[PDB]
């Protein structure tokens, strides 16, 4: 089979902020992978502040020999020889597991979900951005969403959180989950500053401090009142053990673990150890966020809205309809060019 | 889609003994779920000293409605449901998953081992048992069968081990795997014996100890210089997080943790958690071995010739060439009837 791969940099509609950084763009490349004419198509996204670049994704797509291998189906062999190239690279490995399991699901007539076997219609809903702004401008974008969402996701992890709940939770009630994006340097201003949240309508709390302070997360975790996900503290499925019991759950995104295969795992694994999982993604077109969609029927939270926030999605996939996640029937990953 | 089911009674080639409990024969049900004219096929294989019989299974499956499912597909929430209708019937829940298994690959046109993505080359040997008798007997089956198979199975943990293995090991040189079935009460007895064993060409050793000592168990596992799977400490895919350190692997088998999903995830999870696998089975037709032997390829040691061990088998399924487990490539479990 072959492979090809281009950069695509993604057309953000407004600011995108996470943590202290901003952005209206975000570096992405697109893939293909072509078999006896059926394509798979991929996806890489590479917020600025994660390590890759198109640089760095184009040079690891160029180290990918496919054309030694004569069956796609083959994606345990051809994944691990993937993931052998380079100790990291996870969005640029990830490209390549969707591209693959589009096209495995083209060829089989299938969508994933129902490969592996999962109910559509127990879709989650996903969440939408509140950004941060003026109690002006942020009760007005509020308002121009909450009549399409049955959860809002707020991204606290800053300095007034108990002032953004406030505003947003004057326009609506509409449930919330915070992501502190490990903001929260602190331990006890954590801890409480949670408590509140779910006085406030809060429904769960998204990497809290930062990852490398697993004893204060750890700390906050029996004493919060709100499921704790993990995020900036776990990438692939060899990170998942050791975070159980410091976390409720864990947050999956493709781009981070190296596609879904891996994510696939992380939900199995994750549940055997009594752990929570939810879904998440980068900002993204409907390529990558249709691909983990697949999947989304065996979580509990899902923060799949990525290609919303962005103006040059080229693919047609997942809807959100009555708030929920929606997937068509197409094989593969689910999307049409 | 509809499912029948009937007793299959198993008739063995030949006296089959374990422990103290020896028999000819094996209770057995066999399973069949029509959906537009498409056949999936299913088994529950009894071996009467472990709780279930033709009246338990018979019964259990009395209680499983699938008419109420429209889609085959849905297999996370019809065995859900399965499960959900009795705490054990392991077997009895194995059956359906096996059949419902088989139709779904069947409608996919493809193998589980295919819908896994697992390579089909890389399939293991399957060991075969060599029974405790008389020296010329002993070295006699040893010779008869040790031209056809990489490796036998040897039931130790008895009084006549030592020598068990001289008579065998003096008519081949064949690599060979025990199963003490909890044997060795002593944890220093059993440490010598694997150091004894590994000095006369073991590669292998299968529960050990007793379960409800674990702590001896660990133990051995972690000086031992054969890598120790677990059997009889483990049933379902809750349990095995709790043999990790304790042991080097776990064996499934499909009668036991109710068929190919839980099995599928249980081999994914004993790797994320470090551990070896090995998969196992009862004397079963060619429908479950063919079924169990999917996802052989992910395993590290095979003993799937229960078949073989009957002289009434209703399907052509895999084979054992060169030693090793064959798989065709019929949709499904790979099976013919
Ligand atoms: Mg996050
Ligand atoms: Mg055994």
């Amino acid at each position: 089979m072959k492979m090809t791969f281009f950069p695509y940099e993604l057309k953000l509609r407004h600011v995108f902020t996470v943590a202290t950084y901003s952005r209206t763009t975000t570096p992405d490349v697109q893939v293909e992978i072509e078999y006896e004419g059926v394509t798979g198509y991929g996806e890489a996204s590479m917020p600025p502040y994660l390590g890759e670049t198109v640089e760095s994704v184009m040079n690891f797509l160029k180290k990918v020999n496919l054309e030694q291998f004569s069956d796609p189906f083959q994606l345990e062999d051809i994944l691990s020889y993937v993931d052998s190239l380079s100790p990291k690279d996870t969005a640029a490995k990830a490209a390549v597991d969707i591209a693959l399991h589009d096209l495995v699901g083209k060829l089989l007539g299938a969508p994933w979900y129902k490969i592996w076997g999962l109910n559509k219609e127990k879709t989650p809903s996903t969440t939408f951005t509140i950004g941060i702004d003026t109690p002006d401008v942020v009760r007005a974008k509020t308002k121009e969403c909450a009549g399409l969402f049955n959860i809002l996701k707020v991204k606290l992890g800053r300095d007034n959180d108990k002032e953004m709940i406030e505003t947003i939770r004057s326009v609506t009630d509409l449930p919330i989950a915070v992501d502190a994006n490990q903001g929260w340097k602190d331990r006890q201003y954590a801890l409480d500053m949670i408590h509140w949240l779910k006085e406030k309508g809060i429904v769960m709390i998204e990497q809290p401090m930062p990852k490398e302070q697993l004893d204060d997360i750890a700390w906050v975790t029996q004493q919060s009142p709100l499921p704790v996900f993990a995020d900036e503290s776990l990438q692939r499925l060899g990170d998942v053990a050791a975070l159980k019991g410091a976390f409720t759950g864990i947050n999956i995104k493709l781009m981070k673990c190296t596609g879904m295969r891996e994510a696939w795992k992380m939900v199995t694994l994750a549940h055997a150890l009594g752990m929570r999982v939810m879904v998440g993604c980068m900002t993204e077109t409907s390529c990558a966020i249709s691909a983990a969609s697949q999947f989304s029927p065996a979580v509990d939270f899902a923060d799949l809205d990525g290609n919303l926030l962005i103006s040059n999605d080229r693919f047609k996939g997942v809807e959100v309809v009555n708030g929920k996640i929606t997937l068509n029937d197409l094989p593969g990953i689910g999307v049409m060019k």
